[PDB]
């Protein structure tokens, strides 16, 4: 279909570990986007059949949702908090390089990404 199936969210053959800073982007950094007024149009992946956006991608070569975070930090699935801040970088442009600058969608993103930055400035060590 126009969708492609959404991003793997269980890594099986890999060992489950915590880290402080794994613990830090679930419960402060995710829960607090994932809570936020304008989270809907980023908890799940883009349909671009219910959405009218049949180029959509075609432009998006790493499609990235909030919903596929959360199911990766939820099932361990990151090895290391890079990784996870990566995936959060990567929704964040996919939405500033496929919409309009002045789309409400943008101005969303725009405020949830500074409630990003400023909870990774504060990533403990
Ligand atoms: C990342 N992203 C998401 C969306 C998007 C938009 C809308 C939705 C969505 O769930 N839309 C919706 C909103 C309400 C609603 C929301 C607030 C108040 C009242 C009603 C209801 C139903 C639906 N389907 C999802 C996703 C989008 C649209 C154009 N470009 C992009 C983009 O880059």
């Amino acid at each position: 279909s126009m969708n492609p199936p959404p991003p793997e969210t269980s890594n099986p053959n890999k060992p489950k570990r915590q880290t402080n800073q794994l613990q830090y982007l679930l419960r402060v950094v995710l829960k607090t986007l994932w809570k936020h007024q304008f989270a809907w149009p980023f908890q799940q992946p883009v349909d671009a059949v219910k959405l009218n956006l049949p180029d959509y991608y075609k432009i998006i070569k790493t499609p990235m949702d909030m919903g596929t975070i959360k199911k990766r930090l939820e099932n361990n699935y990151y090895w290391n908090a890079q990784e996870c801040i990566q995936d959060f970088n990567t929704m964040f442009t996919n939405c500033y390089i496929y919409n309009k600058p002045g789309d409400d969608i943008v101005l969303m993103a725009e405020a949830l990404e500074k409630l990003f930055l400023q909870k990774i400035n504060e990533l403990p060590t």
